[PDB]
């Protein structure tokens, strides 16, 4: 008597509407069957259909935007929105940024910073998958969730679930399906797909003297390059180091670590110049510094969730300095990510900073 509590759908009376929607297979790295939107009089989008949703639920979903392309381009947006009643057609963000300039609002919580639930070609030019606990707010008795991207931009969609979290979310190496059950990825077991079969590197060491030790020692390097863009990076450090001058997402996180025998994490990092050059800036005037810091994190999820170990504003930062900070116990475990990541920025030739010396004590 009550609409459905659960949607798993890896590709028919789940979707409510799905304008220019073609079920296909076979799009930029994908071959199972999923469905795709082409860049070929409408807002392209898919719906779904009303779904009754409690407090800790979560969806779970496969999406690309544009294909290899380059990222600076601010181009179409994929937004993911839920709604409450479609006739009063009153759409909001499923999530909203929650940055350390916002105020802790429905979404966004004190210190666990995220994005938006918008989707461009910067970040799914690979078929990525995203894992959410949706906020509450979300919760009803009919809730229905679409993708819309209001001359376009291919783009889509594939392997979604929606429904009960399953534990941990699967811990980020696995998927949830019907019944709220996790199947893992390759190489990953455990009701909640935590437990890695094979090890993991002890510690990480980069001074950036060599792109074959970078390259197999980091995950994820966005908007950054080997280089000295603010010049050696300290007294402290030398060399080249990882400079972050690239348009878009500023990032670098590590691949999986083992932290059990971590003691502490040190660095040098260097946030702007006092020259104030083209090449190393900072706007220390702006109201949105707070946005424009370096926070360090770590993820024991792969990238579900990531929790702040330090945040270093620019005005701290014009000099070159190291840090050091004890790496806390939630994150003393096997399979562990670290990041360094910018917020927010001014593009190109804006709020450029620098990395060295990365170095994981991880001894007595
Ligand atoms: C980096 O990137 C950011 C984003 O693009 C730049 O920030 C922009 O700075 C310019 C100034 O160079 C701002 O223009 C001014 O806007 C005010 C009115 O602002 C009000 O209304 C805006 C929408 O209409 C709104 O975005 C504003 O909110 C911003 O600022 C408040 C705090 O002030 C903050 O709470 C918000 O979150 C936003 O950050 C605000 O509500 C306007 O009065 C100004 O006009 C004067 O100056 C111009 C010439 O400069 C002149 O022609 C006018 O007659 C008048 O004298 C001016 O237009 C712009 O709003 C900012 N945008 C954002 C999104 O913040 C930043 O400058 C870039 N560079 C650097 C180095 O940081
Ligand atoms: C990569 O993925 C990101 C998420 O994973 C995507 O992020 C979103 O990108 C769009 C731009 O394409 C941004 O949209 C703008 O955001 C501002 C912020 O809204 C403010 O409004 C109220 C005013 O009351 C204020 O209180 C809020 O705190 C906000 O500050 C909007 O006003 C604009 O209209 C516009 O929507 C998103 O902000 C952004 N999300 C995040 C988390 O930053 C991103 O698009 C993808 N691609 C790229 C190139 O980054
Ligand atoms: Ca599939
Ligand atoms: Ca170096």
């Amino acid at each position: 008597e009550i609409n459905p509590s659960q949607l798993v759908d890896t590709f028919e009376e789940n979707w409510s509407f799905y304008p220019n929607a073609v079920r296909t297979a076979g799009f930029c790295g994908n071959p199972s069957f999923h469905l795709y939107w082409p860049n070929k009089k409408t807002h392209n989008a898919l719906s779904s259909r009303e779904l009754i949703i409690q407090p800790g639920y979560m969806m779970q979903f496969k999406i690309v935007v544009g294909c290899e392309a380059t990222s600076c381009g601010d181009l179409h947006s994929v937004m993911l929105e839920y709604t409450k009643d479609a006739r009063s057609d009153s759409w909001q963000l499923v999530q909203t940024q929650c940055l350390p300039s916002s105020s802790n609002s429905i979404g966004c919580s004190p210190f666990q910073f995220h994005e938006a639930t918008i989707y461009n070609a910067v970040n799914s030019s690979s078929w990525k998958r995203i894992t959410i606990q949706l906020p509450d707010h979300v919760s009803s008795s009919a809730t229905q969730f679409r993708w819309i991207q209001k001359e376009k931009q291919s783009w889509a969609i594939d392997h979604v679930y929606i429904g009960e979290a399953c534990p941990k979310l699967c811990s980020g190496h696995g998927y949830c399906t019907t019944g709220a059950v996790c199947i893992c990825d390759e190489s990953f077991q455990g009701d909640d797909c935590s437990v890695f079969s094979h090890e993991l590197p002890s510690y990480i060491k980069d001074n950036f003297e060599s792109a074959r030790v970078t390259e197999a020692n980091w995950e994820t390097i966005q908007g950054g390059v080997i280089g000295s863009g603010c010049g050696q990076l300290a007294p402290y450090a030398h060399g080249d180091s990882l400079y972050f001058n690239g348009c878009q997402i500023r990032q670098a996180a590590t691949k999986p670590l083992d932290l059990t025998r971590a003691s502490k994490i040190m660095f040098v990092l260097q946030i702007g110049s006092p020259a104030q050059t083209d090449s190393c800036n900072s706007d220390l005037s702006g109201p949105h510094t707070v946005d424009k810091a370096v926070l360090l994190q770590y993820s024991v999820n792969n990238g579900i969730t990531w929790h702040v170990i330090a945040q270093h504003q620019p005005k701290d930062f014009t000099q070159a300095q190291r840090v050091s900070y004890n790496v806390p116990l939630e994150a003393r475990m096997k399979g562990v990510l670290l990041r360094w990541w910018q917020p927010r920025h001014n593009g190109t030739g804006h709020d450029q900073w620098a990395l060295d010396h990365v170095e994981v004590v991880l001894v007595s």
